[PDB]
């Protein structure tokens, strides 16, 4: 607006998931879960079957349901995710982020590095306040696979 008498600059937390959703199917797994091993436990109160059948698949298999969630693609395991209430995808990708660190679960390739543009979202969202680095992870999250009730 030409109301430019210096008064707002945008959302920021709409900035970041912006350039979050504008990133690889890679990069959007790799940012994630670096923003969920590090956010830990202060995302939802310090799904749990879900994550058994990904947390028993060949790790390609593993892979490819990764890419799924963040594709929407309509396979069973998005449509299981997407059944989940949002704050239900909150515990979900959190447990997920613990397996993916202990290392019974594998996000992106074997040879993956986070890409300049996958690191630039990183650190926007890293040098988010607390507050909005929760809204930032629980929206991009929660538009992740598919909701067959929606």
């Amino acid at each position: 607006f030409s109301q430019a008498f210096g008064i707002q600059t945008g959302d920021a937390v709409a900035s970041t998931i912006t350039v979050f959703q504008a990133l690889s199917i890679d990069d959007q797994l790799a940012v994630l879960w670096y923003a969920y091993t590090e956010m830990g436990r202060s995302i939802t109160p310090a799904a749990e079957g879900l994550l058994n059948q990904i947390k028993q698949m060949s790790h390609a298999e593993q892979l490819q349901v990764m890419r799924d969630l963040a594709a929407k693609n309509n396979t069973q395991v998005s449509r299981s995710y997407g059944i989940l209430s949002n704050n239900t995808k909150l515990a979900f990708w959190y447990e997920l982020s613990e397996l993916m660190v202990k290392g019974f679960v594998v996000p992106v390739p074997t040879d993956y590095k986070i890409s300049r543009d996958g690191s630039q979202v990183l650190e926007a969202l890293k040098g988010l306040d607390f507050c909005q680095q929760i809204t930032v992870l629980r929206k991009v999250v929660a538009d992740m696979g598919v909701d067959p009730l929606a």
